[PDB]
């Protein structure tokens, strides 16, 4: 049972609006679904343009966006499955290009529906990503690359931005001028994204003029060159409005939704929102800009928001790059008790201004009450909802209504506990709490937190890579003070993940309760095991109010090891055959400053065991609002209430190139053996790593007179050469400099990389795709091309990722 959009007027690659034809095709699919058929809506492979003008329009109130604001209550939706079941939307590899401000696709009141096999983009994205390519502090100018997707007109020192236009009316969908309200910084050189001063864009401070240099480059002139702007070369400044007028995808009141094999190249307004939906599976989603664009923002805000859902939320085999908020947030909403009408009837209120106007309770749901101050449940407070009067989330009333989009009146099956009082207690819907399974994903290029999750059901975060999270890699809060986002946790497992280039704590557990309790804790039963943490000054774990917290069998490594062996005793020795000389070699092993790796704040029944700590890290524990009697380190080497620095005492090994000329024992005594010249090499072993140190050259004249590296594989993880030919100007490669940036008109290049240690593994990519690191002819696409070379030493632990970034000039 197949419905092709081609039979309803949507030709592939037509350049015409497909929105009316998709509506008709969905209509037919719904007819067949209502006959009991499993239906596929097929898109013959190609580009499809979907405009908002004729798209389905719905009044919708959406968690974590714009709250009750009536200016934005009406949503345009490009592909809407409503009130249906058993329908797969199969793009068959098509490219869907949306226009203006709209939601891309949605399912509402629908069961067993799937979206798969297409990309999602906008003609003119609403985040404007400007790369500074050159700055001239002497002339006080900067050269700014405006990606080809954007339209603009110049007027003196102003730039005016505009979208594309309606085919039906000629209306411009939106316009703006100069700096948009919010900006964040994607450093294309390092591949790190951070927030700085988000309300001050340095491209647009003290601009005196702008000139079009052609090829989509603008030369800005300034009355003064700030420090922020002087160091801006290679930075893509991602600027936008902050109003979340649309969800990017909306999955409201569904059951068994699957999204899979979708490339989200840009989402306007917000990310994928699940709301009051039972079971959503997300598999093989790639949020990120890719080859062929100079843009860098993929998400106007969050990528995945699961608000008040239930069943199982799965995110698997997916990748996340350059949102303007958290990649993943699974949570519910606390509503505050604002009126006790009777012992079985209360009014509750949406307290945060971006979440309001939709139902968080249906008849039959179970609720539980919480004391705001200590964020602990009221004992014996689970009740079943028997009646709901409040907003239905599409502008109408559930029950009698409440007279307000922020207020819901609940009737409960039995008298609530006497302790529950207005404004001191909140209510959580405990039916709409999901199990969470996030595994085999890649998170990078993110200015905020990687994963937020607050649910009482089973949570598994397993086998993910975190690189460059600007804030905590994993953040588990529970908040009835500012964000009003619910979910005390009861069963969390964080296992097999790798954290790299962490901008803050790798893992942060911090409910926002002001009052720290000695009887109970907010969260319980959290197990953090088998992860690898590369550390460089920030904590591994910062946990507040968790009981039965276990941290075991993890591996902690220095992210930037700097080891050597110095000599002092002359590096040049001449010997007579039979005589001996001793090397005065002393090992040098770098250590990581900053915080103790662990902090615990009001926790109970904490156990550390079986963890591996690299030399030179502060494997120690800070305690707050708790005693050491709640922390068990009997089976671990972490120290309570002390730094617990792992000693930086390296051992020294000695290997001669040619022992027929000169031999050496493991004390550093050279023995002249034969005539000739040879070099004896030192190596510093420090924990699981082995680095070379200074060498000694031995010259031995006539007279009448390796196995210490076994179990110590090499940790050399540098390149010795990196050549990129075919460019107007060449990079000045240095083994110690990882990151390079340039802009060039070249259409092709030849790249070759060589490891310092020929045994080390080199993995090279162009725009994420593997290339032959020994030598590859590469095509440079439109926009920003990124050649990455990752060298992994033979120890399997030490790696460096080099980046060569070229903006194409065309
Ligand atoms: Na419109």
């Amino acid at each position: 049972d197949v419905v092709s959009v081609a039979d309803y007027g949507a030709a592939a690659d037509s350049g015409e609006d497909s929105a009316p034809a998709i509506i008709k095709a969905v209509d037919k699919a719904k007819e067949l679904a209502a006959e009991g058929k499993n239906v596929t809506i097929a898109f013959p492979k190609g580009r499809y343009d979907i405009y908002p003008d004729k798209a389905e329009r719905r009044t919708l109130y959406v968690s974590n966006t714009v709250g009750t604001n009536s200016s934005y209550k009406d949503k345009k939706i490009g592909i809407l499955l409503e009130d249906t079941k058993n329908i797969t939307v199969d793009g068959q590899g098509s490219d869907f290009v949306f226009h203006g401000k709209m939601t891309t696709f949605a399912a509402i009141n629908s069961r067993n529906v799937t979206f798969k096999n297409f990309s999602v983009d906008f003609q003119v994205p609403t985040v404007i990503d400007l790369t500074v390519e050159k700055v001239d502090a002497g002339a006080k100018t900067a050269t700014v690359y405006v990606p080809e997707e954007y339209n603009y007109r110049l007027s003196g020192s102003n730039i005016e931005w505009y979208s594309d236009s309606s085919p039906y009316t000629g209306a411009t969908y939106w316009t703006a001028s100069n700096a948009l309200p919010y900006v964040q910084l994607y450093d294309t050189k390092t591949g790190l994204t951070v927030r700085g001063d988000v309300w001050t864009n340095p491209i647009f401070q003290n601009v005196t003029g702008i000139t079009d240099a052609g090829n989509h480059r603008l030369v800005f002139s300034y009355s003064s060159m700030s420090d922020k702007l002087a160091n801006a070369t290679g930075i893509s400044y991602q600027m936008r409005q902050t109003t979340r007028d649309h969800p990017g995808v909306f999955l409201w009141k569904d059951k068994d939704v699957t999204l899979k094999g979708i490339d989200f190249r840009f989402l306007h307004g917000f990310g994928v929102v699940g709301q009051s939906t039972d079971t959503i599976t997300m598999d093989g989603l790639h949020f990120g800009t890719g080859e062929g664009t100079g843009r860098s923002t993929a998400g106007y805000a969050d990528f995945v928001q699961m608000s008040g859902c239930k069943g199982v939320i799965t995110v698997a085999n997916s990748s996340f790059s350059n949102p303007h908020d958290d990649p993943i947030n699974v949570h519910g909403t606390f509503l505050q008790v604002v009126e006790k009408i009777s012992d079985t009837k209360i009014k509750v209120r949406y307290m945060h201004n971006e979440t309001a106007g939709f139902p968080s309770f249906f008849v039959g749901d179970q609720v539980e009450f919480m004391t705001k101050g200590d964020m602990l449940p009221v004992s014996d407070s689970v009740r079943t909802v028997t009646a709901v009067d409040g907003p239905d989330g599409q502008g109408g009333d559930m029950g009698a209504g409440s007279g307000s989009l922020t207020d819901i009146v609940l009737t409960l099956d039995s008298a609530i506990p006497s302790a529950v009082a207005v404004n001191s207690h909140v209510v959580e819907n405990i039916t709409y709490t999901p199990e969470v399974n996030i595994h085999d994903n890649v998170f990078k290029e993110t200015p905020t937190r990687g994963i937020l999750v607050t649910t009482r059901k089973k949570v598994t975060i397993e086998n993910n890579l975190f690189d460059g999270m600007g804030m905590a890699g994993i953040y588990i809060s529970n908040d009835a003070q500012s964000w009003y986002e619910s979910g005390p946790t009861r069963d969390v497992t964080i296992r097999g993940n790798t954290f790299r280039r962490s901008g803050s704590d790798a893992i942060l557990v911090e409910p926002t309760n002001p009052t720290v309790s000695t009887t109970d804790t907010v969260h319980k039963n959290m197990t953090i095991e088998g992860n690898t943490f590369y550390v460089n000054g920030n904590r591994v774990l910062n946990a507040k109010s968790v009981s039965d917290l276990t941290f075991r069998d993890n591996k902690i490594y220095r992210e930037n090891p700097d080891d050597t062996v110095t000599l002092g005793g002359d590096a040049d020795v001449a010997l007579a055959v039979g005589d001996t000389r001793r090397i005065d070699a002393t090992a040098s092993v770098s250590q990581v400053s900053g915080s103790r790796l662990f902090r615990l704040n009001g926790c109970k029944q904490v156990v550390f065991g079986g963890n591996t700590y690299d030399v030179g890290v502060k494997a120690g524990i800070d305690l707050a609002n708790m005693g050491a009697s709640e922390v068990n380190v009997s089976d671990d080497s972490a120290k309570v209430g002390a730094d617990g620095l792992v000693p930086v005492t390296g051992s020294i090994a000695y290997v001669s190139d040619d022992a027929a000329v000169a031999s050496v024992d493991q004390d550093g005594t050279i023995t002249a053996v034969g005539e000739g010249e040879t070099t004896v090499r030192t190596y510093v072993i420090a924990g699981a790593r082995r680095m070379p140190g200074s060498v000694v050259n031995v010259r031995v004249s006539a007279s009448t007179a390796a196995d210490p590296l076994d179990g110590h594989p090499s940790s050399v993880a540098t390149l010795s050469s990196a050549t990129i030919d075919g460019l107007s100007k060449s990079f000045d490669f240095k083994p110690g400099t990882l990151y390079y940036f340039g802009a060039d008109s070249a259409l092709t290049a030849r790249a070759a990389f060589k490891a310092t240690d020929a045994d080390a593994s080199v993995k090279a990519t162009l725009n994420g795709k593997a290339i032959d690191a020994t030598g590859a002819d590469v095509k440079l696409a439109r926009g920003r091309n990124v050649i990455e070379a990752t060298v992994t030493a033979t120890d399997g632990i030490t790696a460096n990722t080099y980046r060569f970034v070229i903006d194409r000039i065309g």
